[PDB]
């Protein structure tokens, strides 16, 4: 298609490798670009945390507004919100929003920990028909992002469908889909990456991810004005260890994709 010619040659013309994929709810059509190939999640893997919390919430009815405690020795590499509350207590509610606006490393432990380990949240992945999705570690050391190691990788494909299922889909109660829904939307770091590359009258709720290699991520669920939503997940990645993050090649990817449809 020439989606993926143009994909293509945005990818030749950044030097590293892109991965999108694509789905059009109006139809279940779908466009990938290396969408079965593993791409390091970074902090993308902040909505499968908060996403396995709010499914705990479906039976805990309470949960999220369990107080947790944040103690120096929680503080991590990036902790804009855990800081402001150190010696103190955040609820899991205001930890999920922490890590899915801000991605706050620190509030990523949290729910982590919440969950009985990474473990605990690749197995909600499987619990909702996600087979590819993995998180090994905790933070800062999942965002490595070492070209072939398969930790903490998902696939463009994988994610955009499980994307999908938990924000339109009803992979998570009514509730928690909805508050899912509105913790993306008012993210905060996602202006330079998928909505640089939209019309500004769409909506777009989003999640941000960076991490070395110039490892430079976003997923993102689409309300155009008008029209079905879409999910666009764009993963990006760099063959130097110490490459800068390339924001602007995933809000070209989003404008080519937009202006196919």
């Amino acid at each position: 298609s020439a989606v993926q010619q143009k994909l293509a040659a945005l990818e030749k013309s950044s030097g590293g490798r892109l991965g999108v994929a694509l789905i059009d709810t109006a139809d279940n059509t779908q466009v990938l670009y290396r969408g079965d190939e593993r791409f390091p999640m970074c902090s993308t893997s902040k909505v499968m945390a908060a996403a396995a919390v709010l499914k705990q919430s479906e039976t805990q009815k309470q949960l999220l507004n369990q107080p947790v405690e944040i103690k120096p020795a929680d503080l991590v590499n990036y902790n804009p919100i855990a800081e402001k509350h150190v010696n103190g207590t955040m609820t899991l509610a205001e930890l999920s929003a922490a890590a899915l606006q801000y991605s706050d490393n620190t509030a990523m432990n949290k729910l982590i920990a919440q969950l009985g380990g990474p473990g605990g949240v690749t197995a909600f992945a499987r619990a909702i028909g996600d087979e590819t999705f993995r998180l090994d570690r905790t933070e800062p050391t999942l965002n490595t992002a070492i070209p072939g190691d398969p930790r903490d990788t998902t696939t463009p494909r994988a994610m955009a469908q499980t994307l999908r299922q938990l924000t339109l889909g009803h992979a998570l109660g009514e509730t928690q889909r909805a508050q899912l829904v509105t913790w993306l939307k008012g993210n905060t770091t996602g202006a330079a990456s998928i909505r640089a590359g939209l019309p500004t009258s769409w909506t777009v709720g989003d999640k941000t991810g960076s991490g070395d290699y110039g490892t430079t991520n976003d997923i993102a669920v689409i309300w155009p004005q008008g029209r079905a939503p879409l999910v666009l997940v764009t993963y990006f990645t760099q063959p130097q260890q110490n490459a800068e993050s390339r924001r602007d090649v995933l809000a070209s990817a989003a404008r080519i994709i937009a202006e196919g449809l």
